[PDB]
């Protein structure tokens, strides 16, 4: 067990290509998004475990000594059912706790005692966006209690700024990160939780995901439409597209899977040297994804509106996800003009959307000493 | 030789579904369009042959004297040499003057005597957006000839109000029409003075041709974005990116032609009763049509404007042709709302593009009495 005080960050996720062809067995590419959730354990001296989420403005309290007593025994894991009487309040963001309560009993059990401690979780990512926001929770649960049980090695055993597990240490810390989000996706695939541990970009097609091993630095443009969706209602509708004209869309699925491969083949011939060309091969394969994606009917007026905006500052972009609203990514290359990006986020935000000038491809899990973090967040955990 | 006064009127063509597609052998759906050339022939007492082109503010006149001693002999038809001496001035129409002369000859030799003629050839079809206005032109001009030295058989020998030429007659007013075509384009297809002459719907596909047998009335809207555009540009660009990313669109290309085939299908069903859902099935290849152009690479501004503006209003485009501007086509289904169509048309008209509405899958080549004719027309013929 530790006793300092534990501070670490998982990215979010968004598909740069393939959104809806994964679902037909084509190639899909998902990269870490820069756009954080920080969690922050204290060791408590009392004998209660502690969960506060500011943003759902939640904060539960247990008791060690009732869990202690817990008949603890580690179709559907029905572990649940118990664990659900076990605790005691529902809702929305009711499963998180209930993932919570899950890692942090399944972890700590082979502690002789468990401990009281102290979680504060805050993330600059939007919630519901399809961003993964419950994987970089979950991947940052894990992480946290793993570290402090000691069950995985202390990135920061060396007083270091910043720093990461190693891989053995990480597959763990993915393993159990799964767990939390099967309690609270029940079907999760793997991908939100193996982009935010991981970082960088993930290859995924029939089950089978592959880390790009190299990958250059992206800065794009998040934008959040806010405009409400059904995901379920989307796939449903490629679904139908698909059976009522099968020759002129299964093609289209063969040629957005070309995307995300010429796109894979691009970025790991970028990681040598960034060449200004290459990157005008990216906003093409960003066009014509954007192109193919409204050719399968997933597209919204606020998404052409957020590319037409976008082009109209001479930036390139697409939906990222579901489509139908939701977000939008852009493509900030470099050998900018402040004012062209400037213009866009105002004539963006004109619109009524949320944006951001994050970057894609990001780290992953990692421990960060409370001395290191920016402001915002450092009010917002209360360090 | 007939000494009546003669009034033909061919139709336009506009590209349905296929455009680039067609260069790479797939199949592309062309249409008649409504907006009619019309020409004017007048037998003269006196001896002089002339042509009068009110558009293009244009009229030569030639002597049958002089004519008459021309030593006619009916790589490259030389023949076009000599005619060039044979008459006088040149220009942007010259070949017009030149194409017409020669199908007067050509046409008229048989004729122990070259007739003194007049005619008066005004059309609705903006020129250079790619309508085929001049494959209009030629078919009306061999189409007058031909009734007029008798070569071909007379639609109005019952004082009919509108008439058309019979398959036979048909086939050769094409077959001269394509003649003045290789005057003036040196390397014509056949698809313009095919669709023409014939009207409705052509299947082309490499180098064969075929008339859809049953097509259904539709309503569309025509918009002339007057941008300036180099087909040999938009074509050669597409060549590159094909050969720049040929998996992807290989299948694009060949998801383009099952478009084309698609509609084709859909077309001869609606021939029967048009359901109401079957315009659901063309708005729909109509969008896709659009976006695959769009990542075809042949999209721009003033299209994506056209386009942006019409579904504001509930109607459906894509543009026709080139693109790169050019014009663009608007399904207009049974149904309507005026205020929406009418609101589109002053929102087209505000861009500062010239909308017309008007009709594809139009009649062709067509023998009107000078009775049954719009005092536009009939002012401007002179009559
Ligand atoms: C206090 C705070 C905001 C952190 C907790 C993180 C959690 C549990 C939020 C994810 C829950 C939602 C809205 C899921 C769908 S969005 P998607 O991103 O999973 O797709
Ligand atoms: C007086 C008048 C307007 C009638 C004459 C008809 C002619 C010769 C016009 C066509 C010439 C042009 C501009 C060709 C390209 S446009 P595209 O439509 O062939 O493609
Ligand atoms: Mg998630
Ligand atoms: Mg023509």
């Amino acid at each position: 067990m530790l006793s300092e005080v534990l501070l670490v960050s998982a990215p979010g996720k968004v598909i740069l290509h393939g959104e809806h062809a994964v679902v037909h067995g084509k190639v899909a590419l998902a990269v870490a998004l820069n756009l954080r959730t920080f969690l922050v354990l204290r060791p408590q001296s009392n004998g209660k475990v502690s969960l506060n989420l500011p943003n759902v403005g939640i904060k539960q309290v247990w008791d060690v000594a009732t869990l202690q007593l817990l008949d603890t025994g580690f179709q559907l894991e029905k572990l649940k059912k118990v664990a659900g009487l076990p605790r005691d309040c529902v809702g929305n963001e009711g499963l998180s706790l209930l993932a919570f309560l899950y890692l942090y009993l399944a972890i700590c059990r082979k502690q002789r005692t468990l401990p009281s401690l102290d979680i504060m979780v805050w993330s600059e990512l939007p919630p519901g966006a399809g961003l993964g926001s419950s994987a970089a929770y979950s991947v940052c649960v894990a992480a946290a209690l793993l570290t402090a049980c000691e069950e995985v090695t202390n990135p920061l055993k060396d007083r270091g700024s910043i720093g990461s597990w190693p891989e053995e240490d990480l597959k763990s810390i993915n393993k159990w990160a799964y767990e939390g989000e099967r309690v609270i996706h029940g079907n999760p695939s793997g991908v939100d939780n193996s982009v935010s541990t991981w970082g960088g970009a993930l290859r995924y097609q029939q089950g089978k995901m592959s880390s790009l091993k190299r990958l250059p630095a992206l800065q794009i443009l998040l934008t959040n439409t806010k405009v409400p969706r059904s995901t379920k209602a989307l796939v449903a509708g490629v679904r139908s597209r698909l059976i009522k004209f099968p020759e002129i869309m299964a093609p289209l699925l063969t040629s957005i899977d070309a995307i995300s491969l010429e796109c894979e083949r691009v970025l790991g011939e970028m990681a040598a040297a960034p060449v200004p060309e290459q990157y005008l091969v990216l906003e093409e394969l960003m066009d014509m994804n954007q192109h193919h994606l409204n050719a399968l009917g997933v597209g919204h007026a606020s998404l052409d509106q957020l590319c037409q905006v976008t082009a109209a500052h001479g930036l390139h972009s697409k939906l990222t996800g579901a489509g139908g609203g939701g977000c939008g990514i852009t493509l900030l290359k470099p050998g900018l003009e402040r004012a062209k990006v400037e213009a866009a986020k105002q004539a963006l935000t004109g619109c009524g959307f949320d944006c951001w000038e994050t970057s894609i491809g990001a780290p992953g899990v990692s421990m960060h000493s409370a001395t290191s973090i920016e402001d915002p967040v450092r009010q917002a955990l209360g360090l």
